[PDB]
Order: structure tokens, then sequence, then C-alpha cells
């Protein structure tokens, strides 16, 4: 049966195990997704044992920069992302994608945000370049900021986007939370109140707790808004096609990590 | 669903739409395998079609070798071989591999056919160079023979084995017949193995007198549809991650075949 895994630290809070056994019994398959605590220092061994014991994987921190050097092919996107976190194994070669990109692409228009710009996304690491990246496919105007400006610059110069100070987040139309600030801390947001836009929407990657300090800030002010989960369920559905070829039901997925939490 | 697809030319006469069908019925997945014509010319542009709407096809004469060129990846074992039969394709990229080599191993191992060597592979093309690349790999002493000379020297300096004169075979443990192109063999009678076994890829026949002779002569023999069954199963892994039942495939196919 198909043994699939999430690695990472720390893991053991993941929500994919729970998607994932949905999208196995889902599509009638055998298999299991478990949850792999992996620090970085142990990815080099992690992969070694992913080459011989599953199909794929999922990576999350503090893994999806490092892995790509350990990686036999990584797809155009990731190359560019920087980040992969899907791993495919075939005949014990490892293949990485992204799918992070996508999914926030299928995860918008699942919850009726409007592809309108200018889109600005807060933090420019893996999660952060993924959701540019996504953006910029799209066409839209995209907008970078990072507590470490030349993180936003490398990124804005790289994609060809701008980088700009965070009081620019009055202007965007589109807010995307990249960062892990809000992550277990209500008290939390990587934005003042008063540098939200009084209109547009607003996105948060960040899923626990689920309606965080910023996406309750956003819905206050007037934005539309999307919890972190519509896209923890499509990049995950989109990796499950990958491995598979086939294509769990993202909105089943979504369900059951709402279910887990 | 699931597509897949074997493209050559021809492939009219291919047992993989039946040995798939099982594949995916016995595993209880939706999809179809279909034989599809693919003239050399039309290599490239299939390969485009293939990006778009298969999961992954498998290639036969005469495209494993200038399927290469058209592929974003391509394995380490493939690249030696020089010939790809199995392509998955994922996020519209393709990446080609070589299940002939392993299927071939497997084929044996199931058949309880021993590896004693020296082997000697009959045959340099497509199928034959797997063949002798997966004995290398084994730990045989391989020899290779070839109808035209300078293809099994050529074979022989590549993979660091020696080309042998045909009467070389009376010594062989292991002699296996790789010069079944598309379905007589190139071996007298009498210079046949003393002991070991014969492997004769041959996929559609029942028999051959090349198997008949070996086995007179004592050897183990085998055809050339285990061989099939395991390639076929293990591209089916490599494209779902799943494994079909190979001794299923097998049956299937025989059971196709009428006899
Ligand atoms: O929480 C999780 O299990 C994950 C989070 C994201 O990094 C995803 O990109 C990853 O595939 C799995
Ligand atoms: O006849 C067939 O369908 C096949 C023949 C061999 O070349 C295999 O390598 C191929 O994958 C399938």
């Amino acid at each position: 049966m198909l043994r699939f895994a999430v690695l990472g630290h720390p893991v053991a809070h993941s929500l994919s195990p729970a998607m994932h056994a949905f999208a196995l019994e889902s599509l009638g398959l055998e298999g299991s997704y478990e949850a792999w605590d992996t620090p970085l220092e142990a990815l080099p061994g992690r992969l070694k044992e992913v080459r011989r014991a599953f199909r794929g994987v999922n990576l999350t921190l503090p893994l999806k920069e490092a892995a790509l050097a350990h990686l036999d092919w990584v797809s155009p996107e990731a190359q560019r992302i920087g980040a992969v976190n899907t791993v495919l194994q075939v005949e014990g070669r490892l293949f990485g994608f992204n799918t992070d990109a996508p999914g926030f692409l299928e995860a918008l228009k699942a919850g009726g945000i409007p592809l309108k710009g200018p889109a600005l996304v807060l933090g420019a690491g893996g999660a952060g370049r993924a959701v540019a990246f996504a953006l910029r496919e799209a066409g839209l105007e995209v907008w970078v900021w990072n507590r470490t400006p030349q993180r936003a610059l490398a990124l804005a110069e790289e994609f060809g986007l701008r980088a700009v100070p965070l009081e620019k987040a009055r202007e965007a139309r589109l807010l995307v939370n990249a960062t892990r600030v809000g992550l277990e801390d209500p008290s939390a947001s990587p934005l003042p109140a008063e540098l939200f836009p009084e209109e547009g929407a607003a996105v948060d990657l960040v899923y626990r707790p689920l309606w965080t300090r910023f996406l309750r800030e956003a819905k206050a002010k007037g934005l539309k808004v999307q919890t972190g989960l519509p896209m923890l369920a499509w990049q995950g559905a989109l990796a499950f096609r990958l491995w598979t070829g086939l294509l769990p039901d993202p909105s089943g997925m979504e369900e059951a990590a709402r279910r887990a939490l």
C-alpha cells in the first residue's frame, strides 16, 4: 500500500495525516500518511529513508529550502520559488515539486476572493515566495515585504515584482500573511491594525489558531477573508495527484482538517 | 481517471492493453490503457499530447531510443542502456525510465531461473542492451553476440563485457535470446549450452524451436511473457505507486492469446 508522510519540525500537530487519511479511503486506496518529526540536521538521512520506503512525502519547516540540494530533480517552478513542499519517490530517485503555489490560486477561487491587485505578500520565506509566484502567474501586480528587506528585495528583483515598506499595506487590495507571526499566539499580528486597507481581501496561511488575530482584524476592518485551511487542502490534494495520478476531493480534505484541529 | 498507453509501430499485437486492463481492474482503479500506433515521425507530437492527457505510457519499437531527446529527465539506468520503455507524466513534465532491465531480473527470479554464469546475450538492441546491463549489475560474467559484429563489440566496449563467437553459447550457463526484434533463432541446436538455462524474449509465442531445443537439451527455460508482465507491473507502480500482480498480468496475456 501507499506510504506517505509529512516531514518537518514541529509536525506532531500537522493536519495532513487527517486530510490524506480521508483522501485514501475516499479513493478506495490502502495506505498510510504519518507525521515524522525531522529536524534540519536529520533531513539528509531522512530523505535516504524516503528513497526506500515512501512513495511520497510533504515537507514543512524547516526543510523546504534545504531539501532541493538532496533531490535528483526539482521542478522549474520549485527552482524559482526555492522551496519544495512535495517529493515523489520513483525507483529510489526523488523528484521535488511545489504544490503551495497552485494550491493557493485554487483556494482563492474556492473562496470567491477576486484576483485583483495590488496584492501584498507579507513574508518572503518559502511560503511567501510560493504565494508571490502564484499571484505573479495569475497576472496580478504583486508587492512584497519582509522583516528583513533584502529577502523581499531579492524576491521582487528575481520575479520582477515590487518590494515595499509595510505601510503600503493600506493601498493593497489583497493582503496575504505568509509570515509565522500569529502562529499559536492570538495576541500577535504581522500588521498594526491601522495599516490594514479599508477595502479588499485578506488571506492567512497560519491556521493555528484558525481565526488568527490578523484575520479577525481584517474581518472587522471590512475586508473579505479566507483562513489557511482551503490552501492547506488544495496543496494537499494536488500533492496526492502528483503521487498517484488521482485527485482526491479538496473540499473533503478541507473538512477533514477542520475536524482534526 | 487514469489514462495510459503503449506507443510504437506496430503495436496492434501488443499484449500490454490486456495486462493493464487487469492491473486497473484488480487494483480497483478507473482508467484505460490503449495501444496507439506511433511511427517515429509522430513521436515528437505524440509526446506533447502525452504531457497533457496521459499519466504515463510505455514505448516500444521504434521509439525507445529516439524518445530520450524529448524528455525532461532520464534515469541513470535508462541513459546507460540508451533506451526508455516507460514514461511518467507529472505536472506536464516527462520522466523516462527503463523497466525492461529490472523486469527481466525479477521475472527470472520469480520463475526460478538461476543466475549461473557466464551469461550470453544474443542481440544488442534495446532489449538486448537492457538485458546485458541488468545481468552485469547482477554480478554475472556477461558475454554478448550479434549478427552484425560491430554491434556486439560496441556494446561490449560500452559496458566492459566481451563480444564472443556464436560457438561460445556452449559454455554459457544462462542464455538469452534478444534477437526477436518484433516477434528462427540464430543459434544452431548443436551450439546450445551444456547445462543451465535459456530465456527467449518472445511474447506472443506459446513455444519456439529455440525453447524446445533448450528444453530437450535439459536446460531450464522461460519465454518473454514473464518479463513483459514484470516490466509492465513495474511501470504501473512507477505511475501510481501500486504494484499489480505480475502473475495475474501474465495469466491475462495467456488468456488473451487463447493458449
Ligand atoms: O502542515 C502541514 O502538514 C503542511 C504544511 C505546508 O507546509 C504544506 O506545504 C506541506 O505539504 C504540509
Ligand atoms: O509489446 C509491448 O506492449 C511492450 C514491449 C516491450 O518493448 C516493453 O518494453 C514495453 O513497455 C511494452
